[PDB]
């Protein structure tokens, strides 16, 4: 339980994964998604004393072949005894012995084992001293990435030595680590070591289940790659991945290049990584850029959150292979339309259903602009599907734009023919009334944006929008008397502050004669209500004020609060009204610089 | 001081270096061994208000021409004036510029400044045109081994993005980061970017500098690895460095091949490290195998804790180059006597002045077995140096012999002939009377390790040391009645308890009648005190119980504590007295298994 000399041996719940420790303050922390059984047992070679908490007591270090009985392996044992080993680890020297436990040759195929026993002089001690290095080696000092001949035919043990610990010879964790003998050291792996494969792509155009996978490697010249000296990890993808595609999507992968060689080089790593490594989440970079995700739940592997994993830890001499029940696509590799998300479903699915999905060609460039299926409501899907096919049209460019392409002030021009105007702001990027979420995509034909609302371009301008409401008479008067009915008229890029006529009646209309009379103060307390530039609430940051130049060269103020826009702190009506040439927002009081 | 949108720029003190960044809670960590001066002000673009804490306000963002002038660089600005720039970064477009500072082209040297100056159309143009992107990238987009090209002739940007968050192109570290503007972003770099070496090799085949360097290179035949792609860090020692060696080291080292390609490999790294990427310690496996310590002290790049970088962050298109002022020589070329640090100057000397120094040959292969300084007293060094050097002569070996080669029971040939007994225990190695330390090492000839005292070859047996002193002699009898004669006069391994004769006079020698009537009785109780191999308190684990199996068959127990060996709980007189065939425990009492 607690107390000196006391280790503790973890089980994964649910796996027959064990992890062998001494009982520090802190290894509550669960492996792989699960926790452990603990087993507490005075640590081998340790014994408990009377009245006394721990095992204080220790026995003397025995050669190696009993600290094989000492550490728990009676099969290594028998085995080493069996082949005349045992004399020699008794004797005279200094070797490390990684010795599989008793499961491990259980695990061992049986044809193996018992042809193992059938010669036990020379292939038995051939196949034990391939598990046995020269001198004593304690697991400090095996490094990652060390190649140690062992003691049969100088065969190289690949040796892995990972940041949480984890200490792999071939891929083979060692479970308990650093048991000192006075020959040497044993330390127990968990499966039983075999042959090294001649390289990955020996490997892959041995076996006949990668037959699709190795088609694609020779079209990516990738495969040449793979069979030079290094360590890799491949997650290779089986002929049963490859059908599990959509029809003509393998094919039509297989006939670009550039999205077959993406696709391959996401499948690679350029590091090894065995199966034993894995305690958790963890993102890797490919060799095509994109990183996956590689996790475990249980024993199963998991990448990016799917368990494909079924055969694993597969050791050639250039790396690891893991075999996948899929097939890993990088966004490079992807058509645009498949680069959307859970989100953009709804998006996703009203451009197919509307006719516009093959309007997206593989021989085209497109941008997508897909507002989130929280921005579709059930009004909106009320109406006609043809003006909805019309409003998706706008949210369709028929020319690639990435999102570190866009400018403010750019003009897009949608598939539906219409014109839609950007707007950069230090904090966001707003399309017409819409702004951008995170979440941008690139992919083999164009890429993917996303918006929280429905990008509706302006249709009215700002002159068309102040005559159509009565509430705004007195003031579009006085911007007609200010000779700006030609800007409201014309194109442009304007924010303008409305008053309602219920502010001019504050007045009571003497003031309206007061002001009526002065021609320069007029175009002064008129000319503060316009800026240069559509500034729109939805693009501020929160809680921050905004100093803007106003035409009239005065300072004024804009600060989104709650999602209300306040303009010198007085909280407006109505706000955001997009026009062509502008944006409005209607006020209860009129503005002075002050 | 504190509140929003306040951005803080630290000066390390003693240095012209500058980091910039938002005032967070935490940053009064010290950067290079030194604290750091520390200027507050608002974020660029944002403003103070009246009564407010902080820059609650911001001023809306510009295009990269204004951004220029916004953080703070007016001399970049000026030259995209002058060269034509200014007005396709203010006009359409996504542009990303690395915009060096006013200090920067100060430190630019005044020929190549001029130079630029002289033609306003073409070469400037050229180089702002070699400090941009085509798009918009921030920090985050700028990933580690990135090959951005330029908006000159498609230049290759070398990016490098480091776990501490610095950012460098060219090995350029960008001061401030990520300055929206419309046109695209804005980030500040502390240099001004150069056209980019052909690669590391071509260097060093032109640099006169690294003549000698050269040459070693060709000898080893690594520099042919040094002309192809990837990403290097090489350390170069000048003619200077290699001319501060002692005589004839250089000429020795060279004439052994893997000497040579250790010594060359030692001062390569397989990653690419700026100098700017270095802010305080850390280590580094270089392409021989051994970790290099890199840090800074100030401006000043230290390597193994000597600072020997004058020029630094020369950048080729594989890699990067430092000059230092020493050559970085691994332990794997380094003969054994040279091997020894500090606390093996003594030894190291002693062996220099008593004539033993020549005696180990670049041919042969040895073992150091070093006392530490505090192992020699003065009562040591008064001794004639002639038995001095006798005694110094059982502390070197003529075969190598490695900590991972030794083994229990392990006879040892001293060049003086003698022979040394080694003893493993799980916790410590002890040649003789004395135990290992930490910090052996390996070099080309051979091997040192380190011992907390001298190492005293036992001159005498255990029956020689037990007639020699007249307390045990009554015990003496004993054994001699038990025919064990013939067991302490011949060599073996034996752990032997000796009662003095105060213990038997405790039975007034009435027990020694009475127990002499028992010739069974005695054999018991005298071989209880005789167990087999040696064991001695100082290779024990303090405050461990050890149980032993005695001669007798029953167990006995010893722990040592505070230096004091206690068997069965009873603190020995003299403990650990070494003979030639075992150990001598003098206990106070006679021992009973009870
Ligand atoms: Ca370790
Ligand atoms: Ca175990
Ligand atoms: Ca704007
Ligand atoms: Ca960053
Ligand atoms: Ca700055
Ligand atoms: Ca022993
Ligand atoms: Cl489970
Ligand atoms: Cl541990
Ligand atoms: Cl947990
Ligand atoms: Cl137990
Ligand atoms: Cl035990
Ligand atoms: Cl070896
Ligand atoms: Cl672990
Ligand atoms: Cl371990
Ligand atoms: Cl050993
Ligand atoms: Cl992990
Ligand atoms: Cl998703
Ligand atoms: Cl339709
Ligand atoms: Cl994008
Ligand atoms: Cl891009
Ligand atoms: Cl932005
Ligand atoms: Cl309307
Ligand atoms: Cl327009
Ligand atoms: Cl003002
Ligand atoms: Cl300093
Ligand atoms: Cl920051
Ligand atoms: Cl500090
Ligand atoms: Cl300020
Ligand atoms: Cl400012
Ligand atoms: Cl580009
Ligand atoms: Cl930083
Ligand atoms: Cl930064
Ligand atoms: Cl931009
Ligand atoms: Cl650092
Ligand atoms: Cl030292
Ligand atoms: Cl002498
Ligand atoms: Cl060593
Ligand atoms: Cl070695
Ligand atoms: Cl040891
Ligand atoms: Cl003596
Ligand atoms: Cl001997
Ligand atoms: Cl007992
Ligand atoms: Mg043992
Ligand atoms: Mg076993
Ligand atoms: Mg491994
Ligand atoms: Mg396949
Ligand atoms: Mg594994
Ligand atoms: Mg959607
Ligand atoms: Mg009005
Ligand atoms: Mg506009
Ligand atoms: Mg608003
Ligand atoms: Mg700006
Ligand atoms: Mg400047
Ligand atoms: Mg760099
Ligand atoms: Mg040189
Ligand atoms: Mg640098
Ligand atoms: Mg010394
Ligand atoms: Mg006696
Ligand atoms: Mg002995
Ligand atoms: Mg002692
Ligand atoms: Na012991
Ligand atoms: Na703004
Ligand atoms: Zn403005
Ligand atoms: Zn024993």
């Amino acid at each position: 339980d607690q107390g000196p000399n006391v280790c503790a041996l973890q089980q994964i719940l649910g796996t027959k994964k064990k992890y062998f420790s001494t009982a520090k303050n802190w290894y509550k922390k669960s492996i792989c998604g699960q926790k452990t059984t603990v087993l507490y047992e005075c640590c081998p070679g340790y014994m408990r004393m009377e009245g006394m908490k721990g095992c204080p007591a220790v026995l003397p270090i025995d050669h190696v072949y009993g600290t094989l009985g000492i550490v728990g392996a009676t099969t290594t044992q028998r085995y080493s005894d069996a082949s005349k080993l045992r004399e020699e680890i008794e004797g005279k020297g200094s070797f490390t012995y990684f010795a599989p436990s008793n499961e491990a040759w259980d695990n061992l195929d049986s044809d193996i084992r018992r042809g193992l026993e059938s010669n036990v002089n020379v292939e038995l001690l051939n196949a034990l001293h391939s598990h046995m290095i020269n001198k004593r080696m304690l697991t400090k000092d095996l490094k990652n990435g060390m190649i140690i001949p062992s003691m049969y035919n100088n065969l190289g043990l690949f040796i892995n030595h990972y940041p949480n610990g984890v200490v792999t010879v071939n891929c083979a964790r060692i479970i308990h680590g650093n048991q000192i003998a006075t020959n040497g050291v044993v330390h127990v792996i968990d499966r039983v070591l075999t042959q090294i494969g001649t390289s990955i792509q020996d490997f892959i155009e041995a076996e006949d289940d990668l037959s699709s996978f190795r088609a694609a490697a020779i079209t990516s010249d990738i495969l040449e790659a793979l069979g030079r000296d290094g360590h890799f990890t491949l997650f290779a993808p089986t002929n049963e991945a490859f059908e599990k595609l959509p029809r003509g999507v393998l094919e039509r992968i297989m006939g670009d290049k550039v999205a077959s060689e993406a696709l391959m080089k996401y499948h690679i790593l350029n590091t090894l990584q065995c199966s034993e490594s894995i305690m958790g989440g963890a993102v890797f970079e490919t060799l095509e850029g994109n990183t996956i995700e590689i996790g475990c739940d249980g024993d199963s592997i998991t990448v990016n959150g799917i368990k494909m994993v079924n055969k694993k830890d597969i050791v050639t001499n250039n790396g690891v292979i893991h075999l996948i029940d899929q097939v890993l696509i990088p966004d490079s590799a992807k058509q645009v339309i498949e680069l959307a998300g859970k989100q953009q479903t709804t998006f996703t699915d009203l451009v197919a259903q509307l006719g516009l999905a093959s309007a997206l060609r593989p021989d085209g460039e497109y941008t997508l602009l897909a507002p989130v299926n929280n921005a579709f409501s059930d009004d909106t899907l009320s109406m006609d599907q043809r003006l909805l096919k019309l409003i998706l049209q706008n949210h369709i460019l028929k020319v690639k734009v990435g999102l570190n392409e866009l400018y403010n002030g750019q003009i897009l021009e949608t598939i539906g023919g219409k014109q839609l105007r950007v707007f950069v702001y230090r904090t966001a990027v707003c399309i017409e009334n819409s702004c951008m979420e995170k979440g941008s995509k690139q992919g083999r034909n164009g890429a993917i944006h996303i918006f929280r609302e429905i990008i509706k371009p302006a249709e009215k301008s700002l002159h068309e929008k102040l005559k159509q409401d009565k509430r705004f008479s007195t003031f579009l008067s006085l911007l007609e008397a200010a000779d700006l009915k030609e800007l409201l008229t014309q194109p442009g890029d304007w924010t303008l502050f409305v008053p309602t006529n219920d502010a001019f009646k504050g007045m009571t209309s003497e003031e309206k004669e007061i002001l009526i009379r002065d021609k320069n103060a007029l175009q002064n307390i008129i000319l503060y209500h316009l800026t240069p530039g559509v500034f729109i609430g939805k693009g501020f940051e929160p809680g921050v004020t905004n100093i803007l130049k106003t035409t009239q060269g005065s300072k004024i103020f804009l600060k989104e609060v709650n999602d209300t826009l306040l303009v010198n702190e007085l909280k407006s009506k109505e706000s955001d009204i997009m026009t062509t040439n502008g944006v409005i927002h209607v006020v209860d009081k009129l503005l002075y610089p002050a």
